């Protein structure tokens, strides 16, 4: 640590506090990032080498005085940030669908390599006035595991208790994302495990063994959960063209395995036409 200057705290992350700091002797600007298990060390080595134009690049892992530090490459701003300084006005659809195909790309490359988010949210969404838009965090949870946690992103198949998700909960997520970019309002903003269950029953309809083979079957889930309707998307996200609220609910599907994959997302019509436009950012 003797080789950065902290510059100023950008973020609380759930394991660590994030900072933006100099390197006292190249003078380079990262993120670094103060987080211990031998498994941990290794399963972010291999994070190392997980590299891709739309997953935050990961410099340097740091390990000294049983403590750990990850350095990552710097980037511009958050999408949380850019979409509260966006609300007045919402974030150009051109610009939305971008970000989503190329957050969609990020998600296909770590897929494809069995590596998965598990915690994706406006927040670890970063971007530069290139257009450009970065997920970071990214494999973090299965490494290691007083800010609340927000759980609005959260697959249903974790909040009814599956211990072996997958590569389907970070689709889940995105399409909730996706979705708040659009109305500029989040989707399910639950303040506890059973109100965000229900916030998402109450939208998409209680989910049953029709829609959902095996649901009842779920540890968490209680055959006295309130049966509520499934509401219309143009309803949920009236501001979305059908192409585009076709390939949400095809992201928001209940069952994993019907829940699109990044790779067939990539290939949805909705992407037909899209660009890379550059956002309009105040740093
Ligand atoms: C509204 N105000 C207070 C600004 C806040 O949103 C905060 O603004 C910023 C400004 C710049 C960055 N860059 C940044 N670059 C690389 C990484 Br790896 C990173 N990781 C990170 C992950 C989780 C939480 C916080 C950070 N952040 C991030 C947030």
């Amino acid at each position: 640590m003797e080789n950065f200057q902290k510059v100023e705290k950008i973020g609380e992350g759930t394991y660590g506090v994030v900072y933006k700091a100099r390197n006292k002797l190249t003078g380079e600007v990262v993120a670094l990032k103060k987080i211990v298990p031998s498994t941990a060390i290794r399963e972010i080595s291999l994070l190392k080498e997980l590299n891709h134009p739309n997953i935050v690049k990961l410099l340097d892992v740091i390990h000294t005085e049983n403590k750990l530090y990850l350095v990552f490459e710097f980037l511009h701003q958050d999408l949380k940030k850019f979409m509260d300084a966006s609300a007045l006005t919402g974030i150009p659809l051109p610009l939305i669908k971008s970000y989503l195909f190329q957050l969609l790309q990020g998600l296909a490359f770590c897929h494809s390599h069995r590596v998965l988010h598990r915690d994706l949210k406006p927040q670890n969404l970063l971007i530069n006035t290139e257009g450009a838009i970065k997920l970071a965090d990214f494999g973090l949870a299965r490494a290691f595991g007083h800010e609340v946690v927000t759980l609005w992103y959260r697959a249903p198949e974790i909040l009814l208790g599956c211990k072996y998700y997958s590569t389907a909960v970070d689709i889940w997520s995105l399409g909730c994302i996706f979705a708040e970019m659009v109305t500029r309002r989040a989707l399910f903003p639950g303040d506890s495990e059973i109100d965000q269950l229900f916030r998402i029953f109450r939208t998409l309809g209680t989910p049953d063994e029709v829609v959902w083979p095996g649901v009842t079957s779920m540890p968490d889930y209680k055959p006295s959960f309130p049966k509520w309707a499934r509401q219309d998307f143009s309803k949920v996200v009236p501001p979305l063209d059908e192409d585009g609220r076709s390939l949400l609910s095809q992201m928001l599907h209940y069952d994993p395995n019907k829940r699109i994959s990044a790779k067939a997302a990539l290939a949805h019509p909705f992407f037909q036409d899209v660009t890379k436009p550059v956002p309009h950012l105040r740093l």
